[PDB]
């Protein structure tokens, strides 16, 4: 259809927390875009808040610029740039396994995404490979998150006051992924979104977790497994085979506290530090870049 006088509504490539993503085209511009729309109907007005938060991260690198936000017949419409592959996808093309290379190179960005959205007040709450995009042309390169349906102010936009430690919470975030606190029922904070990144990365490291793949009967109960497993699982165990940078970033993670400013360039220096003794090149070729 025609949506926002300029764009043209394509066919549905994906979802978000919150509602249904279509591709498009911005005739006006000549620009291919990925449109995001939600019903102006229900409970919940999800759409124009995220919105918000986009536009307050404008500027930053990796993150995606909005062209259009709006309302238009039964939707409320978020127009972006379109993007390339999400991590989970470029993984399955890599047959499941990324080099310590890749994971070393996308580590970085990673981290300096999370600080980034840190940095701007607010918690994103739901790391895993899905919500991580490459970008297209001169940005190929560049790593991107996306998605703020689930994220959350952490501190005061004026005074930068923390908000208050919590418990008995539900899960905000995908389990696999959620940090040990979070399982706990605990407020997240900035230290979460890093520690589940933690788990991204030896999620890339061996082709899955060992909380994986646990079979239960509820659809709550399974979380419970997944929680007791990920609790009865020390992290030198998740690390064995592989460089101790890892259970480093994992143990340093866990160790900070609920309101800590987490020392983001310490945790980059891990990996770089890494990526020099194992002699990797500084030509930033991810291992997709290969694909003959
Ligand atoms: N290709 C592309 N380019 C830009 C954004 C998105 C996108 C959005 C998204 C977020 C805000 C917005 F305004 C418009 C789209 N939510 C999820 N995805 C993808 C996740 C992986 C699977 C495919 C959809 N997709």
């Amino acid at each position: 259809l025609r949506v926002g006088n300029r764009y043209r509504l394509g066919r549905k490539i994906g979802s978000g927390s919150f509602g249904d993503i279509y591709l498009g085209t911005d005739i006006a511009a000549g620009e291919e875009v990925a449109i995001k729309l939600e019903c102006v109907k229900t409970k919940h007005p999800q759409l124009h808040i995220e919105s918000k938060i986009y536009k307050m991260m404008q500027g930053g690198v990796g993150i995606p610029t909005i062209r259009w936000c709006g309302a238009e017949g039964d939707y409320n419409v978020m127009v972006m740039e379109l993007l390339g592959p999400s991590l989970e996808d470029l993984f399955n093309f890599c047959s499941r396994k990324f080099s310590l290379k890749t994971v070393l190179l996308l580590a970085d960005q990673m981290i300096s995404r999370i600080e980034y959205i840190h940095s701007k007040n607010f918690i994103h709450r739901d790391v895993k490979p899905d919500n991580f995009l490459m970008g297209l042309g001169k940005k190929g390169n560049l790593v991107y998150i996306i998605d703020f349906g689930l994220a959350k102010k952490y501190r005061d936009a004026r005074t930068h006051q923390h908000i208050p430690y919590r418990e008995n919470k539900n899960l905000t975030g995908t389990a696999r992924y959620a940090s040990i606190n979070t399982h706990l029922g605990i407020e997240q904070s900035r230290r979460d979104d890093l520690e589940s990144l933690g788990y991204v990365l030896m999620y890339f490291n061996l082709g899955s977790l060992p909380w994986q793949g646990l079979k239960a009967a509820t659809k709550r109960q399974k979380y419970e497994r997944i929680s007791e497993k990920k609790m009865s699982t020390p992290i030198e165990v998740l690390c064995k085979g592989y460089p101790s940078e890892f259970a480093t970033y994992l143990n340093f993670c866990r160790s900070l506290r609920f309101d800590d400013k987490p020392d983001y360039s310490y945790l980059r220096q891990l990996f770089r530090n890494l990526f020099h003794r194992q002699g990797f090149s500084y030509d930033y070729v991810f291992d997709w870049n290969m694909l003959k």
